[PDB]
């Protein structure tokens, strides 16, 4: 059931902006850990006296890292005279976000046909405005509305290189790292109440509930017309034996925010080999692999989709496999990206649903809760 | 002229603490860029609900990275009931330091015979107290006094593994990186007025002016009795054609602070080869190398100390060479470690003055200003 009810033309995920305390160290860590190239910059060397902003890219995936300078550098400026390249940036807002949440995503940006129209229709339909539409060098239009917590949904539209005022980075400083990551598949938010969050966001976007298929959480996925922009939202479930992971997120994040980014790889095995080689030399750590029970039980579930050799490669890399009625999903999760048990990353690859591949092919891993529990119980048995 | 006037027994440099917004990403970046091992941690997994602290080590060099958690995690605590492993840590002080200065050194820590006595004598002699002496698990004593700006001089003494409450880090997560860095040689502060800063610090430590040997700055070096603890201090000189680099520091740092850390390598050529291989894949960038004029003029100055082959290796690595009347100094400087043009790192190796090597053997590079200017002028000539 896809009603195609988008209230404005949405194209694709455009970028993810992290608000940092020091953008340089986060961007260099992410570049090496994920194999993303330094591609654009806006900072003191480009005339930006307000914020330091560094763009990493892998395929179509764009990660932006931004941190404020001393406000004293731009004290003479006013918004009309600003040297910031992102006019929605605010020293106070950024310092407050980072002190409240630690390292985290500030903007989920989507490209649309007309950012000014997307903003107006959204706000007309209940969206809480964050930054009004602003035209940059008569070329790009940027606008922001609240999504959940302190995360904004950012609309970008081009009349026709990232943003005006950004410079492509020098060749020597731009090493062509690539571990196979190609685009952002989905971006997941954690909220205290799922119902009102769903009603708010679906209310101003016209996004529809994506069709899917007792421990932890409840969730639902909002989707654009072609289901290429996908936004799952989680809420905690209280009363369980094990403390809900969503609740722990909310406590350590000081409220709602973005929980994880799901990054599509064109070759998840090569991606994971490359990231795992760097886990202890400045990259990212991964969640503990499931027990070999899980991989023993993979044969009857996905034996028609993956060969026994490709299954064994899943076992040594710790990859999880799930399947719906239209496709199969390979996935794995990192440990938290920063000091707090909050934001993390998922690497995925989808197989099936070719027309191009349709969005969400394979779902989002819903059946992995039951299969993992069954695996831990059967592994204990296999141990005793 | 070494009066040996230390007012308390000072041993060696013990560690450098960075105050960060996210300690995880800075520590992983530094570990890979400098080849330092993850060795100890104090964080949520060790019961610390206050700050995340990660220790990197290479030889005797200890880099500590600390960032605050949400204060809500420790809201029920009081100083007697604290779970912090560094009792001088304060949420407000840290957030204020980082928002004012960006990424930077908060503590220069020196090991002394008795931290409580060092604190008392210092304060008796004009030192501005920062954190009174605190005994940790009846094993280590920690105290802090103001050094310059918001940097503290930290005294540590052991009755007899970094600090109580820290845990050695798991073997898998601890990769034995080593590029040859072995200890901290000196730590340099930038201040607006050199005279009063010298008088304050020498006044409460009894440190003496280290004997050395028109553009930029004036400086002087304070030294402990055996001249193993070395603390140079710079002030800007105004009125020059080129804006003083010390003045730019003060503006972007919002005042006085630590300008650079000088790290001794046992093999500066191997250190620089290893760091330069990683400059564009998440490590550190280096200042532009001097012109080959400089290396052409190296023969007559240090031709008795380095061979023509060892000189050519200096040329391709960009190393600078200086010499006093007792030793020779190999040095090189990184670009700023973070977003701001503030803190950077120096890699050095000293040759000569063996008794063990005496401290400061070769000086601190004073003659490199004249030689670099002469080189740029002779290179322009060689160009025309
Ligand atoms: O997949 C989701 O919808 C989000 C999510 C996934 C795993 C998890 O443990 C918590 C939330
Ligand atoms: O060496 C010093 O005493 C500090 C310093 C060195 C080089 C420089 O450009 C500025 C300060
Ligand atoms: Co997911
Ligand atoms: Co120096």
């Amino acid at each position: 059931k896809n009603p195609k009810s988008d209230k404005f033309k949405v194209k694709r995920f455009h970028h993810i902006e992290f608000w940092c305390g020091d953008a340089t160290n986060v961007a260099r860590r992410f570049s090496w850990g994920l194999g993303m190239r330094f591609s654009a910059k806006s900072d003191l060397s480009t005339g930006n006296m307000v914020h330091a902003s560094y763009l990493l890219t892998s395929g179509d995936l764009r990660f932006l890292f931004t941190a404020p300078y001393s406000p004293s550098l731009s004290a003479g400026e006013i918004k009309p005279t600003t040297t910031a390249s992102i006019p929605s940036f605010d020293h106070g807002s950024c310092r407050s976000f980072f002190s409240s949440h630690g390292l985290g995503v500030r903007a989920v940006a989507i490209e649309v046909e007309d950012a000014e129209s997307a903003f107006s229709i959204s706000v007309a339909n209940g969206a809480i405005p964050s930054s009004p539409p602003i035209v940059l060098n008569e070329a790009v239009t940027i606008a922001e509305v609240k999504l959940y917590g302190d995360v904004v949904l950012r609309y970008v539209s081009y009349k026709a290189e990232f943003l005006p005022g950004f410079e492509r980075v020098e060749d020597a400083s731009s090493f062509p790292l690539d571990y196979g990551i190609r685009r952002l598949d989905h971006a997941v938010g954690n909220v205290p109440e799922l119902g009102p969050a769903l009603t708010y966001v679906a209310g101003f976007t016209g996004f529809h509930q994506f069709a899917e298929f007792e421990s932890g959480l409840n969730w639902a996925v909002l989707a654009s017309n072609d289901e290429m922009v996908l936004l799952p939202i989680n809420e905690p479930v209280h009363g369980t034996k094990r403390k809900s992971q969503i609740q722990t997120y909310l406590e350590h994040n000081e409220g709602a925010g973005l929980q994880h980014l799901a990054l599509m790889s064109e070759d998840i095995f090569r991606t994971l080999r490359e990231m795992r080689k760097r886990s202890s030399i400045g990259g990212f750590d991964f969640m503990p692999s499931p027990p070999p029970t899980y991989y023993q039980n993979l044969k009857k579930r996905v034996g028609d989709v993956l060969s026994d050799d490709q299954i064994k490669e899943c076992e040594e890399l710790g990859i999880l496999v799930d399947r719906d009625d239209q496709g199969t999903l390979l996935q794995i999760f990192t440990k938290p990206l920063g000091d707090r048990p909050t934001i993390f990353i998922e690497i995925i690859q989808r197989v099936g649903c070719m027309m191009y591949q349709s969005g969400g092919c394979g779902g989002f891993g819903k059946g992995n809760f039951s299969e993992l529990f069954k695996s831990i119980e059967e592994y204990e048995k296999t141990l005793e």
